[PDB]
């Protein structure tokens, strides 16, 4: 049931945090720091920031009622990256790789 689906979601996120994917997942681990150099315009562009640690905290607080809700936040995280950065940016390529990891798990 929903309990089982959410346990699967936790396992997917755990894999996304794993050393195996760390070379391309690390930009997504923590909230974007809008005080860091270069990011002063982030909140002009991104209305709903999202990151893996926030998703983890929401799973722990049981905020997601089902897998679709969890997946929406994962996709929001990637979409923010695709919206904020130029398409040839290195972080966009890293997002695409981590999104592939996610989508193949989430589908199955």
């Amino acid at each position: 049931g929903p309990m089982e689906q959410l346990k699967c979601c936790s396992g997917i996120l755990k894999e996304m945090f794993a050393k195996k994917h760390a070379a391309y997942a690390w930009p997504f681990y923590k909230p974007v720091d809008v005080e860091a150099l270069g990011l002063h315009d982030y909140c002009d562009i991104i209305k709903h920031p999202m990151d893996m640690s926030t998703i983890k905290s929401k799973l722990e607080a049981r905020e997601y009622r089902d897998a679709q809700e969890f997946g929406a936040d994962v996709r929001l995280m990637f979409s923010n990256c695709y919206k904020y950065n130029p398409p040839d940016h290195e972080v966009v390529a890293m997002a695409r790789k981590l999104q592939d990891v996610f989508e193949m798990r989430f589908a199955k």
